[PDB]
């Protein structure tokens, strides 16, 4: 009837009754797999098979009405009737802009790697289903970043682009974020910028891009529309807010001349609601410390300041004993969170997250009966049993509407040029 | 054929094989869940069926000889022949001092929650499955806590007790770990103490144990003998090595009167091999900084000492995006790792510990094609990224032998006086 769940901090235990609405997944427990099949939706070379997508869409019209606080019956009806007469006149249906608002917002609210699902009720949404060429999704994408911006009130938006038709005419973003900086491999063997776009970088290359060769040079958009070959397009400075990094007490931190950008983006997800799929749908949110502080600059296979900031600190960065890193590490979370508040752009430290999404959780279990959570992600890279998530019992399933990932498309493209 | 997986910090890639070798355990992703039935083993009111017993002895059996460099083949299939007739004969069967050690090890190299199994193959055995009184069992054990806490050169040991005949005549160690501290609910309304051991703690004063309302009471060993009921035991003092808390700058740390044991034993899971059914087989192995000072000490239902510790530092406690917690909880495990090295116990600290697991790992799958592992519990509760199994994936799985959590005895136990 239900899975009960238990926070060992508080002693609260949860009746999961939402997991039943779940379209399993099938199988040796691959929690900790970062890109598994199962969260993943693929490319299609023919439209989706009516069998399949009307009982889809049933469902997701049921849903949209049953969120109502008043119920109107008629409505429902014949929404039900002009989707499915659409369906068999034109072998797939368009969703009013009301059911799409609604679609991304439950996608959001049914991401289990989001620790800030709480804002889940407050998003913008660009509804850009008409787009039809590379230049015009660039214009597109350019508002979103404006809009999202807000010269450092960051806005959470999504820019929804034409769903996919039969398969050979899809809309996709190939960056894997709006906004990311470019890695160089270097004459000398040494490698410059972010490591993590090495390959990426040197696609955007061999499409004609001009390579900067800095530390922070933002990549350009990479858009595909129609299903047609990929165009490049670089994003106008004035578009791209950068904080530059502080200490509030270390006077040398500045002279790593380290930054990063305002806008936390993913580019190249794919929606998925009522059988239908949108394979471009860029959304943001806001930045949690910890992912610039800790995963971007001091994972190895990233900007890895680690230690150079320990030897400023004069740590003993000989001895792991000693616990230089938990040391450096915090020195650049308060970094982080210094400048971007200093500078007057929205932030938010993984202890308030932690708290906000634990707010949310209980909202969710008294509201619906359940929500869907991926511990490993929620959990902080560092201080987890700090935070109230690591004590947190969670059910990891797939629920629909639902934001999957997709195969990278210069894997599965088909060259025309 | 074969799993594959990723370690994302150095790109390296590994073929998992072992996994085919599971036991299987059927089904919303329940990876954070604590205590599931799937690593539960339960008790029993009769014999195993010999259907089943018989094809796990002949499994283990060819496992063991499997293991030699140089096989036995003979004494292979005369143990095998051995083992069929003692169990048609009397109903189960006996296993060789030899194949007992091999069987612990082993349970210990499937153990998927163990970061320390890189010393697998360093382990002490005592054999006490010729204990019969609750008297016996108590002699076992302080020899076991004597021999393994060796005046703080800490030694990996395991005693193993009588295994499950019937399922009435259980040997089982109510308590959780060897050595743990009481936890009492004052007069006043105060908790003091272990505030986690407040329940097991009444339940001692229930059998006799006098409570000394002190902050780190160790609690009496309550053991249960031939399925009898359980007799309370006071652990010698003599025999509980403890470490003082100081910080090496911080002289009012010590003002703080925290100390902690030096022996971290778990005391009650169940040894699964070959059919056979260990209920009680107390191991240990010795302690990572972390726990102690990041969970005993940190955690908000145990010791609690995060908001003193802050204020001492004169710390922004009352702004979470200060990261005081953060900058206070590493002052914390300092303290820990720092005492345990001033008087000469062993002890690790988590990156070396986490880096001592990833070269273990690498050896497991190059020499069996895979290692079990639970990333939740192996990814430490500070500092998460900065440790490479942060970046590892890994695959959770349950082989045999196997340590196996079991329903608490109290629960279950049929009162005879
Ligand atoms: C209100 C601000 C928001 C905050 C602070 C927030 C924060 C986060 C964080 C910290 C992550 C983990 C990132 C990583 O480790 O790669 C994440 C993941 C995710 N978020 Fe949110 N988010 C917000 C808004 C949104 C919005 C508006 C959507 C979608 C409509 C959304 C969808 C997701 C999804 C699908 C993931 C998983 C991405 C992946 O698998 O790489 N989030 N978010
Ligand atoms: C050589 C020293 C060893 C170290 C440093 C070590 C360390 C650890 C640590 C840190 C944990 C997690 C504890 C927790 O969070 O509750 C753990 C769990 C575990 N260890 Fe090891 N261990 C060692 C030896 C052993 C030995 C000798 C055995 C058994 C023969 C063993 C069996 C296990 C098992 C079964 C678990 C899971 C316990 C549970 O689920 O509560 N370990 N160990
Ligand atoms: N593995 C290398 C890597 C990955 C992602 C980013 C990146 O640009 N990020 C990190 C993930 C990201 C979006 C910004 N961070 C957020 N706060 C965010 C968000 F605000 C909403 C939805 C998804 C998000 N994911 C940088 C580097
Ligand atoms: N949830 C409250 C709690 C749980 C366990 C202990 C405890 O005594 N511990 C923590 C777990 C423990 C054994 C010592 N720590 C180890 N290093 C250990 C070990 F060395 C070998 C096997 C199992 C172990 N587990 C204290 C408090
Ligand atoms: C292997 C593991 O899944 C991977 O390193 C993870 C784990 N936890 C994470 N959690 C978040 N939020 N983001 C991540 O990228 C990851 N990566
Ligand atoms: C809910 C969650 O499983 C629980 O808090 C965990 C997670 N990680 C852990 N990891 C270890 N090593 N030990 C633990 O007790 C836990 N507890």
């Amino acid at each position: 009837q239900y899975v009960r769940i238990k926070n060992w901090g508080s002693g609260e235990i949860l009746h999961d009754t939402l997991h039943h609405k779940a379209t399993s997944d099938f199988t040796s427990c691959l929690g900790s797999i970062m890109n598994p099949k199962s969260l993943t939706r693929g490319p299609r070379d023919k439209p989706t098979p009516l069998e399949e997508l009307l009982p889809h869409a049933i469902e997701f019209i049921n849903q949209y009405y049953g969120s109502f606080k008043e119920a109107k019956i008629e409505e429902h009806l014949a929404r039900l009737e002009a989707v499915t007469k659409e369906i068999e006149t034109t072998g797939t249906y368009q969703l009013t802009l009301d059911e799409l608002i609604f679609a991304t917002k439950m996608a959001w609210r049914n991401a289990p790697r989001c620790i800030g699902r709480i804002q889940w009720s407050n998003l913008q949404v660009f509804d850009a289903r008409n787009c039809s060429t590379a230049q015009e999704m660039f214009q597109h994408i350019c508002r979103h970043i404006l809009y999202a911006t807000n010269n450092g009130n960051i806005r959470s938006a999504i820019t929804v682009f034409p769903q996919r038709s039969d398969g050979k005419h899809d809309f996709r973003l190939w960056n894997s974020q709006l906004i990311r900086y470019a890695g160089y491999q270097m004459p000398d063997g040494t490698i410059r910028g972010d490591a993590a776009t090495l390959e990426f970088t040197q696609l955007c290359i061999d499409l004609g891009w001009k390579p900067r060769y800095g530390r922070f040079d933002v990549l350009p958009l990479v858009l595909q529309a129609d299903g047609q070959d990929p165009e490049v397009f670089e994003i106008p400075p004035d578009l791209v807010l950068e904080v530059t990094m502080e200490h509030p007490k270390y006077e040398w931190f500045q002279e790593l001349g380290l930054k990063w950008y305002a806008l936390p983006a993913v580019a190249n997800m794919l929606l998925e609601v009522g059988g239908l799929e949108f394979p471009a749908c860029p959304f943001n949110g806001w930045y949690m410390g910890t992912e610039i502080g800790v995963r971007d600059f001091c994972d190895t296979q990233r900007y890895n300041i680690l230690e150079e900031v320990g030897r400023r600190m004069g740590l003993e960065t000989h001895t792991l004993a000693s616990l230089w890193k938990d040391r450096a590490v915090t020195e650049i979370n308060v970094a982080v969170l210094h400048s971007f508040q200093k500078q007057n752009v929205t932030i938010m430290d993984h202890h308030t997250a932690s708290e906000s999404f634990m707010k949310h959780m209980q909202n969710e279990y008294r509201a619906r009966g359940g929500c869907p959570a991926d511990w490993i992600w929620l959990v902080p890279p560092v201080s987890g049993s700090i935070t109230p998530v690591f004590h947190q019992e969670m059910l990891n399933y797939v629920l629909s509407p639902f934001y999957y990932y997709q195969i990278e498309p210069w894997k599965t493209h088909i060259w025309q040029n």
